[PDB]
């Protein structure tokens, strides 16, 4: 065959060739969520586009270190101080620490979520841009835990539309990771989904989170065909473009045989 056949029944995931500015690191916004609602992130449509429906507060671009890792204050004798989740103790102490007088169930404020002022406590945010793979294969994305809920979402269609990365978000629910809090309270670490990448097209990716109370932590890994791991700074792999609905070239359905 002078040309490759191409993935079996279009399987191979949708990319793009974005012919635009490249900007480095992905965009971060920000939407309103409740304290202590435990139930309204629990659910597949709310986490791939409801979550537009509530309030945007604010968004922050150019973002390339993408894991979430909030410890809410101590607020203890020798000043306030943030506590380490694995540290807590009793009702309520952290390591070091000695008691905290602080409630761990009331919102705080803090710029720790990509420099943003708002409330890590119970917030939802979406992280949008194009991941570009170097190298040809099996890329296998995880969260080491997910506290509350997130999702991640790879592929034109997937993610989002090619060229139209600004735009309201898509209703695809077929996510590459599925880190929704379950309602019956279960669920695991480690959790994991792998995509087949070409190197030099651009994949839209998508990573969307919810914490509805205190400790709030997402760490995002890819592991890529090389069998080494990239965790936390995505510097190099992600990307934004400013829309262009006009660029009729920009999807490409099927990788393998572009
Ligand atoms: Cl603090
Ligand atoms: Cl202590
Ligand atoms: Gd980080
Ligand atoms: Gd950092
Ligand atoms: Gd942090
Ligand atoms: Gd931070
Ligand atoms: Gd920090
Ligand atoms: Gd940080
Ligand atoms: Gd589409
Ligand atoms: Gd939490
Ligand atoms: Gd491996
Ligand atoms: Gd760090
Ligand atoms: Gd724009």
């Amino acid at each position: 065959g002078l040309v490759p056949r191409g993935s079996h029944m279009s399987g191979a995931t949708e990319a793009c060739l974005p012919a635009g500015q490249r900007k480095s690191g992905m965009n971060i916004n920000f939407y309103q969520y409740s304290l202590k609602d435990s139930s309204t992130y629990s659910n597949a449509a709310y986490m791939a586009y409801g979550y537009a429906s509530k309030t945007k507060l604010g968004s922050v671009g150019g973002q390339t270190d993408i894991s979430i890792d909030y410890n809410i204050p101590c607020v203890s004798s020798s000043g306030t101080f943030p506590c380490p989740q694995e540290d807590s103790y009793g009702n309520w102490g952290c390591k070091g620490m000695g008691a905290c007088s602080n409630s761990q169930g009331i919102a705080y404020w803090s710029t720790d979520l990509f420099g943003f002022y708002t409330t890590p406590t119970n917030v939802t945010l979406e992280m949008t841009g194009y991941f570009l793979p170097p190298q040809t294969g099996s890329y296998t994305f995880s969260f080491a835990t997910v506290d509350d809920s997130a999702i991640l979402s790879v592929g034109g269609s997937i993610a989002f539309e090619c060229c139209a990365q600004e735009q309201p978000p898509i209703t695809s629910t077929n996510f590459t990771i599925n880190g929704i809090k379950p309602w019956d309270g279960s669920l695991p670490d480690n959790i994991t989904g792998t995509v087949y990448m070409y190197a030099g097209y651009y994949y839209p990716l998508k990573v969307v989170y919810s914490n509805a109370v205190s400790w709030g932590t997402l760490p995002i890994s890819v592991e890529l065909p090389d069998g080494t791991t990239v965790s936390d700074n995505f510097e190099g792999y992600v990307y934004s473009f400013d829309d262009d609905l006009s660029q009729s070239n920009c999807t490409i359905p099927d990788p393998s045989i572009h």
